[PDB]
């Protein structure tokens, strides 16, 4: 049992996604202008827009609890793991807040922490045109570890037919050794983590 | 240029990001985003994709056989074949970069365990193929991670750095009792852009020391 809040100016990017319930909300719904602004120049100067303080704080009101975990997708973010997925997937509240523009005004998260546990993260080393492509990306890794729902890279898998174009499948996966297939695709894993992510066996990327 | 064609059993979780093309890159031929359906090239009354593992296991198995009437269907030699998968190479804005300049994308997005590795050694005989994981967790299937390569790629193709990027700041200046630092309304615009520098470096040493 989880609820997750989704708060967007693109509610309709979130199509994608009883032991869970997912929400989506138009932050625009907290506005009160008629030309529903949730964007400024940065203070400062720089490129692009910045989003409004007031208008998330609002929406965050109305949303959020104590008990909340927040969550806040950023390029500028503590990394997002499996770790983070095993530990938010025993939450009972999380609202995901997707800015776009340049971002979100810092106060929205500053102020937010001093009423529940705020949560900024990076999904990865990329830069991606707002939070809503994040949002399903932590949606998804975090639902499928739901109840009712390691350091090394899975090596290669095969299925029928047992040759292919003239390409076979591995003899030792047609010969009936548990011991021989696990101990083979123990070796695979391990070499494939040392030629693809050799950071996760400890040694110099390249 | 580009035309980027994504392969997958779930076409409308792409629906998406193709509604969100600018009309003006599209008319311009600037870019062009198809999705297609895996099962089109099932071989079978019941448009099966999945079979069971060699060597056994848990899950199920892309078949190499849909898959590979797929791309022969989809690829041409100038393709570059991006697969999707928690154990491929990393994927970072220097890779979004490079496949920025790219004429042709295709994205082969599984489900279920994964895709038979045939496919993929079978393509790279004849086209650039690049497995990559977009972050280290596991997803259900490739097309969020579609999702997210699509966008790092196309936010660089035009009309579509060491430190971590520092806090923002707009109107008002006091909010909830919190005011925008001083520093920003100076008018001392080398203070600024020494002050948003060491944002940048106290912010990388807390987050992600491992950048420095
Ligand atoms: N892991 C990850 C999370 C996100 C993400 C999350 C939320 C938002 C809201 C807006 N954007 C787009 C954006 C953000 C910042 C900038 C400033 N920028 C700093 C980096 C270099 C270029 C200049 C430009 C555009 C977002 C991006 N991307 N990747
Ligand atoms: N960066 C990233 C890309 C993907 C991605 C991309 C493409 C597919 C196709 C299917 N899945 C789901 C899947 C794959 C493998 C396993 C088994 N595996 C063995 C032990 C270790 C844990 C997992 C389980 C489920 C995909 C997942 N996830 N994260």
């Amino acid at each position: 049992s989880m609820k997750i809040d989704v708060v967007t100016i693109f509610p309709e990017y979130l199509q994608p996604v009883g032991l869970v319930d997912v929400a989506v909300h138009d932050l625009r719904r907290w506005t009160h202008d008629v030309h529903k602004s949730v964007d400024d120049s940065p203070y400062g100067g720089g490129p692009g827009m910045v989003m409004k303080p007031t208008v998330w704080g609002d929406a965050l009101d109305e949303i959020c609890t104590s008990e909340t975990l927040l969550v806040v997708p950023t390029p500028a973010g503590y990394p997002f793991t499996q770790e983070t997925a095993w530990q938010w997937s025993t939450e009972d509240h999380l609202v995901i807040a997707c800015g776009r523009y340049e971002g979100i005004d810092q106060r929205v998260a500053d102020d937010a922490a001093t009423r529940m546990r705020v949560r900024e993260v990076s999904i990865g080393d990329y830069v991606l045109n707002g939070g809503e492509a994040a949002a399903l990306v932590i949606i998804e890794a975090v639902l499928r570890l739901v109840p009712g729902v390691a350091s090394l890279l899975e090596g290669p898998s095969y299925t029928r037919p047992p040759s292919w174009r003239g390409m076979d499948v591995p003899p030792v996966l047609l010969s009936g050794d548990h011991a021989k297939i696990a101990a083979w695709r123990a070796e695979q894993s391990r070499q494939r983590t040392i030629e693809r992510r050799p950071d996760l066996l400890g040694f110099d990327s390249p």
